[PDB]
This record gives C-alpha cells, sequence and structure tokens, in this order.
C-alpha cells in the first residue's frame, strides 16, 4: 500500500479457466517468493476464488482482485477481503467507491491526459497499461514533468528487460504471462527466478 | 457487418485528391479480390463519391464512409448509401446517431481508457488507429483483459507485418498506403498480393 | 506564434534545480542559436526566473512556460510576460483562459480523441508529448486525417533522428535533455550544432 | 577592486562595432568563467552598452569602462554604473575625479617615470599597456625597485604565454583578441580555455 510495493517490488497476474487452477498457481507464486498477489476478475468466479485463498493472507501474502471494470465487481472484491482494487479503467465512480471504503486502487493509464487526471483524482501510483507498447522510455521522459509519480508497468514485462524497468526507475512490476504460465513448479521456479533477478539489479 | 469482416478480412482505405481518381481506384481495388471499400472524407465531395459508386454495390462490393469527424458528415454518408461509418473519434454524438439509425460504426481507439469507453457504449468491433505505432503486441497483451473485443487495425500495414496481425488475432485489417498507393493496375495487382498473402496465412 | 515555429524551428525545455543555473542555461542556448525558450514550471520559482529574465527579450529571444497543470500556474506565467503556455495536459479551463487572455497555448496529445478534442477546442498545433514512445512513424499516419495539424514532437530527440522528425513534417521540435544537460558552454555548443543539423536537412 | 583581481585574474577587453554584438560577446565571455568585464569607449554607444548591461552584475559579473581618454567619458561612465575607469591615459584629472567619487581607475603606464608618477598620484595596480612590446621582462626587472606595485599587462597575451606573466608575477591579466574574435561560442570556449589554463597554473 504504497510501502509494500517497495519491498516486494513483484505483483503476479493470475489468469486461469478454472478455480482449483487459479489456487494452485497462487500456491506457486507465493512459494517462489511473489508475496502480492493479484486476482482477476477474467478467472471464472474470481469472488469465490478471493474469498476461498483467505488462508494465505496469514502467512504474509496480500491478495487484491484485478481487472475491475464496473462498481458491482469492486464491491463483491471489497467484500471478499480484496486489499487491491486494479483496473485498466481510469473510473471516476470507482476511484470515489475505493476512497470512501479506504481501499487501495491503483489505476492504468497509458497517456499524459489520463496521468494527469489521475493524479488530480488523488492517486500517486498508476499501472502503466500496457507497459511493452509504450516501452522504458515511457516512464524516463515522464520522470520529468512529474517526478512524484510512481509506475508499475504491468504486461510485456520478461527476464530481458525486468532489470531495465527498474533502472528507469519504476516502483514495481506486474508480470502476468511469463510468472503465471506452465505447471505449478515451473511457475514457482520461474516466480523464485525474477525474485532473484530483481533483487540482483 | 461483424461477419463480413471475418471473411473478406481486407478494408480498402482509398485517399484521393479527384473523384474520378477515386473511381477508377476503388475499381481497381475491388478487381484485386477487396471486397469491403471504405471512402474517405478527406477526398473532395465524398458523398458525392458515395453516391455515384452505387453501381458497385450490385456485384458484391461494400462501401462506406471514412475519417468521419462531425454528425453532418455523418448525415450526409448514410443519406449517401453507405454502409460504414468510420471515424477516428470516439464522438458520442455520432455513436448515438448510428445507433439511432442503425449503420454500423467502428471507432478509433489507442488506449485502454477510450476501449473501455467505447465498449461501455456499446461496441465491440474497434479501430486500432495508428497501427504502426502500437505494433503488434498490443492485441495480444489487450487479448487477456478483453478476449470478446475484435480490433481492426488500420494504418501502418504492409506486406511485411499483414500476417502477425492474423497471428495475434485481429478481426481484420485496413490498408490504405500500400493498397491505394500506383496505377490502377498496380494497385489492382497490390490488392489480388495482399488477398492472396492473407488467403495464404 | 504559429510563423515563428517554422522560423526557428527550435524550442529549448530548460529544466533546472536552481534559479542561477536556469539563467545561464538560458544564455547558453540563446548564445547557440536557439531564440524560443521554455521554462518549465518544475523549475523553482519559476514565475521569478520568467520575471528577471526579461532583459533577453529585447534581444530576440522569445521565452514562455511550460509543464502548466493548474491556472493558477497559467496566470502566474501570463502576467510575469511569458508568451508560451505549454503543458502536457489538455485543460479545458487552461485553453478557455489563455483564448480569453490572447496568449498562445499548445496542448500536448498522444492519442486521436486527444487530437480531436484539441482541434474542437480551437488548436492546430500540438504537442506530441512523449515523442520517442510515438515515433516518426505517428505524424507520417496522421498526416492523412488531419493534414492541417502542425506537430511539435518535445521529448526524446537527439542528432540521430532530429532529421526524421522534419522529414515527416514536424513544423517545430523541442530538446530538453540533449540541449539543457551539462556545462554552459557544452550547452551552447550543443545548441549551436543542433542548429546546424536542422539547417542542413 | 584591488581584491577581485588575485581571485578571477582576467579582465576581458570587448571591442565591437555595435551594441548587440558587444552584448552578445559579453554574454559570451561571461559564460566561459570571465566575471570581470570591461568595456571599450570605441564600441559605439558604449554608456548606453554599459547601462543596459547591467542584467549581468546580479549574477556576479563586474562591468567597467575602458579607454577613457576624457573626462566627459569617466562621467558618463560612473553616471553608468561602471565600476572600472581603464584608460591608456596618465590623465592627472581623472585619477583626481575617480579618487572624489569613489570608483576605481587604473591607469596605463609604460616606462619608469610614468610608473612613479602614477605611485605618487596615489595608484599601485596599473596597467602595462602595451604588454607584448614590454615583454614578460618588464615585469621581472621592475619588481625590484617597487615590489608593492600590481601590473595587469593587457595586450598581445595568448595561450602561449598566459602562463608566463602569472610566474612573472603579475597581478591580473586583460585580453581583448584572442578572447574577444569570432562567434560568440568560439569566444565562450575561448575564455574557457583561458580560465583553465590560468587556474592550471
Amino acid at each position: 500500500m504504497e510501502e509494500l510495493f517497495k519491498k516486494h517490488k513483484i505483483v503476479a497476474v493470475l489468469r486461469a479457466n478454472s478455480v482449483e487452477e487459479a489456487k494452485k498457481k497462487a500456491l506457486a507464486v507465493f512459494l517462489g517468493g511473489v508475496h502480492l498477489i493479484e486476482i482477476t476478475f477474467t478467472v471464472p468466479d474470481a469472488d469465490t476464488v478471493i474469498k476461498e485463498l483467505s488462508f494465505l493472507k496469514e502467512m504474509g501474502a496480500i491478495i487484491g482482485a484485478g481487472t475491475v471494470t464496473s462498481v458491482e465487481q469492486c464491491r463483491k472484491a471489497v467484500e471478499s477481503g480484496a486489499e487491491f482494487i486494479v483496473s485498466p479503467h481510469l473510473d471516476e465512480e470507482i476511484s470515489q467507491f475505493c476512497k470512501e471504503k479506504g481501499v487501495f486502487y491503483m489505476p492504468g493509464v497509458m497517456t499524459p491526459t489520463e496521468l494527469v487526471k489521475a493524479m488530480k483524482l488523488g492517486h500517486t501510483i498508476l499501472k502503466l497499461f500496457p507497459g511493452e507498447v509504450v516501452g522504458p522510455q515511457f516512464v524516463k521522459a515522464m520522470k520529468g514533468p512529474f517526478p512524484n509519480v510512481k509506475f508499475v508497468p504491468t504486461g510485456g514485462v520478461n527476464l530481458d528487460n525486468v532489470c531495465e524497468w527498474f533502472k528507469a526507475g519504476v516502483l514495481a512490476v506486474g508480470v502476468g504471462s511469463a510468472l503465471v504460465k506452465g505447471t505449478p513448479v515451473e511457475v514457482a521456479e520461474k516466480a523464485k527466478a525474477f525474485v532473484e533477478k530483481i533483487r540482483g539489479c
């Protein structure tokens, strides 16, 4: 919550077509050292997944919602104990709800107009969605006008350019394809590799 | 109309400085196998071109307007028999008019905020304008959050990356520079080459 | 003011952490041939810098504000004699104020929706912020639908791609990193090199 | 003023045929590290140049008159804010005026008789005009009889013999040809080179 991102520096975008696979991959990413977990609403019955994955919170894993394009999804997420509200949106009706309920909300911005709209809405952290399209040059160029804004470029991140994002000055990263593809053992091994690589640079 | 795009898979962006050249290039692209035709309003007297090019509709060619940045252009297009309303806009006043009149309207979106605004407005198909700037990675990255959205990346498409767009999962493509540059014989030959290349992959 | 850009073809983005360094770098860029100067509000006491740098106006140097994300910054800039109001914004409340006070205002746009919104607001010149992310292909692709729009791609410009922007058809360029980094002698030498390179192509 | 010479160790003899060129070369020499500036009255409207170049005083540049062969030029210089009165003269009517008004006055002496006349007039600092004709041997030979006299040999100084003057024991140097010839960028570069060379030895 503007402090755990600087420590863990990793957010997991788990996208599964089944509930059991989603749980087995959340366990896999956690055992790899990925403490922060984000549950995409594209997973069938994401609210059920979040509610029944509450056992992982005690061991030091922070789980939250993802891709919240409606206020009903936001309410189902907050009522399920989710500690993040992540959307590709810049919804004014969801940010206000999150501020009223005191839950963390990071919006997805791709243009300076969206950036300044979110800044005026009260948010400092932002989601750089997409990440590969804008590239590492976006954060470097935007550091000037708004040095206080911290970016989490989820999407299009792998072992090749994971260190470039942190060199450019991003607070944390979000991996959804490289981290959450393959068998649970492979997923855990790749999460451990990502954590070690980020700790190296 | 959400069905012919899956079949023809090609939309022609005809940009001519004269009416006669526009007609001669529309005939050229049709004879190359390009059934779907889109008339840009930048052409002088585009409404006249659309009205007088009605003979091509009988032989199996679907013609429509392009670059409709005003509601007066939309009304002139629909009154001229145009079956498409294509804009780089995300105009709320034009989408509502098209829904009221029951004509197809595909908006141009470049950011996730525009994408979700168009989705909430009622549109599933979208125009990826520009295409070369975003690149083939945009559709691949965006397939996750919104799998139902189908993209038509008009702009910056040639024989080199025409198959990459379809591999990434785009419904159709829009070519305006490679297809509609040169003599009418060359234009027809390039349209045939594009059709054959797309049929190959 | 839609005429001096075609002549000077260079705008200097001066970003300094101190007032004296800002003045010493504005003098350096001017002596390099950079007549147009833009003062970023990120510099501490930018209004004081603009007010006390009025001696440079007599010798043929046009100075203006930059990164104006509020109307109070706009009023402080216009009251300080600044001849430009430059923002990464597309603020409707700042454009109207500039039109009322008759001062030049160039907004920053990155998407076609922002482009058409600014065009409908009454602006023809635009700031292509960021520049390196969009690349030289953006202006070439966008020349079609809106040939009347003139672009000033500030950001991500160096000696390697300075001629490519002008070949693509941009009215002027804005350099803030290559031009305004180093000692004042080095800054003046690099400004002279930029001016000579642009005059060459 | 008998203290800043020991620190800056450089005086700039700016000789320009136009006011704007004089200002552009004063800025160039300042940006090269030449804090002390001397304006020759041979420049057309030298009083106007001195009066309108008052903005440079705030940033740490000390400007003064030069070649003051009349008391009217002295009064125009002091009324214009000039902090030096430099003449090839040994005028008794100008030294008395400078003493009465409390402004610094360094006379130009070439012979021991002129040296002792100036010493009896009350001046310790002296201008060794010309410098190349007398050579570095003059100061070395004259150090004996009058060790308290400090010399500023303006004229005939370049990078070849700049260190020889300081080795011989001169307080400061005055460069008018090597420093103030060429483009403003070249002038600033040569001023920086002179400053670095003097700091080296």
